[PDB]
């Protein structure tokens, strides 16, 4: 998954990431709450303006920068009753036995000259009996309270110039400075409760972000060692640790992130700042308004340039990544997958197409996952290999080729293949599945999706039905296919080739002379080719398969597996175990029967 | 004067001036009205949320960024009628025989690709009989009509962007791409009504003053060389033309104000920018909230550092500067004078002083010229030589030293020495001059204030401090029963007078007339007035000093010990010192300042020391 962290699972990841979140969207007590209500009913062209009247002012349903406004919702309480529900409580000064500044919310403010903007959540997650099981530290980043915005944003300025300008270690030493008093009796608070250091989440956006990696530098030599063993999750952060302790979560064309070079003004710094870097999510892309933009993208792209700090907004931060936590494609990714959240106003998703444009950002490779709204989006797939996600609202599709798989969800949700219907193979499984299979052999996986648009000389609708495709009463066959059960069949297909369908359970399908396309399903199945030129196509937990008679214009598809990184081919998953060539894909593997690894190429395996 | 123009002289380039600012203006339709008047209310500390919010709904007094707000004022109708008030009706495309766009407000956009978003007004200012006298040319500074702002603000940023990244002389050639065609119809207009390249006017403000600077460079060579004497005011132009025809006028705290060299992407670029350049005013302050914070200024300057634009608001250009053409100062100004401009917000106001912080510029050299508002102001001269100017409403001023001029102008207004009454002489003429003369010889001629405050020794021997308001009267300063008394004087009358010192030493008031002013063996201080004053010194350590057009003068038994004091004199370039105005005539040393003069009976110019002659 993009957001694993050290070597705790993929789902205890997760939840240490949902968390960090949670922490880190406390911290700024809603203050974009405003921007983020105002973008989503205006945009960001024609109603940019009314978008930052709603920034702040606010309206009946947000609170902008603003505070005192009668109509305004509470979002400060709002902020607060969110953490709540995340399972967090603030940890009063009192608690930690701290004489530092805190303010009327429980904030604790940094401690010496020059740091006195600094801001900083500690809060506390308890069990059903009361008991502490774990901290939560979510430094702010610029800003600060309502009451005190401007001045206190001034100071937290002129530390972001300091991290960039000022002495080498400015940004390393900065929560050493800020808070090294406080988090001493953090330590005193932790071990008096029974916690360690592996009990400690620290979090953060942009200038918390980079405190994040400031006291991840700082937690070797620093409070004894203590934070040594802590869980770092930074997002935006403009730096990156010396050590291996964060993940540094961001959108690529967010220019607040990664914008120095793991402290160090460079070049790039004032542009395109896409580099790979280790700690970091390198691919994941806002597609907002201004990324869709072809005219706010004339001007160069920079953090210089402030319409460009649309993609750096905190909500987008919250909203957008909380939707690739819950995608049913979240396994499937690790930390520099291409990831497309779409991130559109009201106005922009009606007429625009959620796509890889890869606008200022170095060439992306390998597998791209687009993830929807869950209103009706227009999601655009690339003609490489796609994860097309729509989650709720009536979605359409448009993918431009290769091996794909299109999940519709919940909704009337459409395919527009924008050609003729005789250029395609239809076959479907009877269990959810419609496999598109294009001109030059590209296969879809598409589930949730009704209705498939073609263009006949344009437009026209088909049903999507157990018997074909039907527009009223006239029917485009789906492909000869046996299809199985749930239980283990045997399932033999004609001499003139069939699509082969297992479903669960240990099925043996066994092919004839013709072209057949082989479906294992789940469970272990034993697939016979018979001859012919076959297709086998291995997706999501697909068991440990063998396969019999596979030759030279043979083809696997893997598609929807386990352990794919970025532009993995083949020879990344291939061994021989005796005589047979043996593809393994996290804890599912395709034996190949008899077939020495040599004789295999790239463009007779598939790997997305 | 400081807009001094070609040779149109003092009064008819300061019309000319108010005309390239009203069209200007115009160009822009009041898209700032909403940010100034919110900025007015708020202020830019605490304030500025509010300011903001103004600045794009505007108010029930004003119009923002965001059209069809049905309680703002129609802010677009109001900047129509003010660009009438001023003379000048757009001329339509029709009377033009233009083919190319305008919209519904008669503006002319941008003819080639990648300037679209140009716009430029087209004006004509008419006689009695109805026969066109002028034609004005107003290009538009980044930003165009509300209904399309953010799209046409991006093609002007993009085209920003190529003056100072792009292709060599990008800037210049920017009026040849974008209204090339339009200026062709704008000949044949003007030839076809009798009118020359010197009667149109061209002016605008940001890229609008970009667009200036180019049309300038563009004139010999394009359209016939019809432009080559245009006259050209550009507004707080990034570039400056290569060619003598363009006054580049802007705030030196503008960051966009020759931000470029002159059209050239130079280090200073994204800081301070703050060269002297030929074609510009150099030292004009917008004495703003920005300007006055401390805390604001811990950033440092850059047009790259948004609220540092504060300083570049059109209404601030129109507002403050048509200020210092109605001083009663101006024609005191050049070029390059340090002026500062009260532009504070209604709040800052209250309890900010305005003063030359010289903050972000290169040292300030000569005198300096501090202009008010018509509201209560705090201002601040400093230990230099100032021009301190409150206008209308109760003003306060303080003052470092040095020789001054302070107006309180109408309203209440107080002078705070913020020091004991007994460390000044105080001297009046009865004309309606308070002189003010310091512990070190600095003299302030003061008129229109009523009040000065002192700070006296009080409670416990002088441990604690108490503040004396005096009323300036005939007799004296007055508090109570307490008069301090004026030093010693003989006043003549606006008719010619002698007037004779006694021993002692005396101010010798000639007022108007061609006085004679006999000094004795004291200090006497010696003040012609107008009229040309014959003035003997009678030996003692005395001092002359001269204000205004103070006419043809000769002072005899001029010595080393005594002084010269030039305050409010004209022709006195920044820094000025005698040796830029002094001559041997005959025997006698002679000191000019435009039309009026000094003759030194006796005195060889080699004996004459910056010490003794005081030019301000
Ligand atoms: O948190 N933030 O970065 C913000 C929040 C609100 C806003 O209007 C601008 C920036
Ligand atoms: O002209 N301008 O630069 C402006 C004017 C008004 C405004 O709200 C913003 C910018
Ligand atoms: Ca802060
Ligand atoms: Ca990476
Ligand atoms: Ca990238
Ligand atoms: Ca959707
Ligand atoms: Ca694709
Ligand atoms: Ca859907
Ligand atoms: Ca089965
Ligand atoms: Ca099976
Ligand atoms: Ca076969
Ligand atoms: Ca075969
Ligand atoms: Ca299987
Ligand atoms: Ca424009
Ligand atoms: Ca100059
Ligand atoms: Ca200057
Ligand atoms: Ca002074
Ligand atoms: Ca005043
Ligand atoms: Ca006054
Ligand atoms: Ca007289
Ligand atoms: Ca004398
Ligand atoms: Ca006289
Ligand atoms: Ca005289
Ligand atoms: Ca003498």
């Amino acid at each position: 998954g993009v957001y694993d962290y050290k070597n705790f699972g993929t789902a205890d990841s997760k939840a240490l990431f949902s968390d960090a979140m949670a922490i880190t969207l406390y911290s700024y007590h809603n203050l974009d709450n405003g921007f983020a209500a105002g973008y989503q009913h205006n945009g960001f062209g024609l109603g940019l303006p009314a978008t930052l009247v709603t920034a702040l002012l606010g309206g009946t349903d947000s609170q902008g920068v603003i505070p005192g406004i009668p109509w305004n919702p509470d979002s400060e309480k709002l902020a607060l009753d969110a953490v709540k529900k995340a399972g967090w409580t603030p940890i009063t000064a009192s608690q930690l036995g701290y004489d530092g500044k805190t303010d009327a919310r429980g904030t604790f403010f940094g401690e010496k000259a020059g740091y006195t903007t600094a801001q900083v959540e500690i809060l506390g997650k308890y069990d059903a009996q009361g008991h502490l099981t774990e901290i939560g530290i979510a430094f702010r980043g610029t800003s600060g309270p309502r009451e005190n915005l401007i001045l206190d944003s001034i100071g937290d300025v002129i530390n972001d110039l300091l991290a960039a300008f000022g002495p080498k270690d400015y940004a390393k030493n900065y929560v050493g400075e800020a808070f090294g008093n406080l988090l001493n009796d953090v330590v005193a608070f932790a071990k008096a409760n029974g916690l360690s250091g592996k009990d400690v989440l620290v979090s953060g956006h942009s200038l918390g972000g980079l405190a994040v990696n400031s006291m991840a530098d700082l937690s070797g030599g620093k409070w004894g060692g203590f934070f040594a063993d802590s869980n770092y999750i930074a997002y935006a952060s403009p730096t990156q640790s010396s050590t291996d302790k964060v993940l540094n979560v961001g959108y690529e064309n967010d220019p607040v992130f990664r914008a120095l070079d793991g402290s160090t003004f460079t070049g790039a710094s004032v542009g395109v700042h896409d580099a790979p870097k280790e700690s970091a999510t390198d691919n994941i892309v806002s597609f907002n308004d201004h990324y869709a933009s072809t005219a706010w993208n004339l001007l160069p792209f920079s953090i210089l340039n402030i319409p460009t700090w649309i993609s750096h907004l905190p909500t987008a931060y919250g909203d957008g990544m909380n939707r690739i936590i819950e995608s049913k494609f979240y396994d499937l990714t690790s930390k520099d997958s291409t990831i497309i959240v779409a991130n559109l106003s009201d106005p922009a998703r009606a007429n625009t197409w959620v796509q890889d444009l890869n606008r200022n950002a170095e060439t992306h490779k390998g597998s791209t996952f687009i993830i929807g709204s869950d209103s009706n989006d227009l999601i655009q797939g690339g003609s490489g290999n796609d994860y097309l996600e729509g989650r709720a609202g009536n979605d359409t599709f448009r993918d431009g080729g290769g091996y794909n798989v299109i999940l519709g969800g919940a909704g009337n949700n459409t395919l527009d293949l924008q050609k003729s219907v005789n250029t395609f193979d239809f076959a479907n499984d009877g269990a959810g599945n419609l496999y598109v299979r294009d001109a030059n052999g590209g296969i879809s996986i598409t589930r949730d999706i009704g209705s498939i648009v073609t263009k006949e000389p344009d437009d026209v609708t088909h049903s999507v039905t157990a018997s074909g495709l039907k527009v009223g009463s006239n029917v485009t066959q789906y492909d000869a296919s046996v299809k199985g059960t749930n239980g283990a069949d045997t399932l033999k297909a004609h001499a003139g080739g069939d699509w082969l369908f297992g479903l669960d359970g240990n099925d043996h399908l066994i092919g004839g002379v013709g072209n057949d396309v082989f479906v294992g399903g789940a469970g272990n199945d034993l697939m016979e080719s018979g001859g012919g030129a076959d297709t086998f196509l291995f997706n999501g937990a697909f068991g440990q398969d063998r396969v019999v008679g596979f030759t030279s214009n043979d083809k696997l598809v893997f598609l929807g597996v386990q352990g794919v990184l970025p532009n993995d081919d083949f020879r990344a998953h291939a061994s021989m175990v005796g005589q047979d060539t043996v593809l393994k894909f996290g804890g599912d593997s395709v034996t190949l029967v008899g077939v020495a690894l040599n004789s295999l190429s790239a463009d007779g395996i598939v790997i997305a």
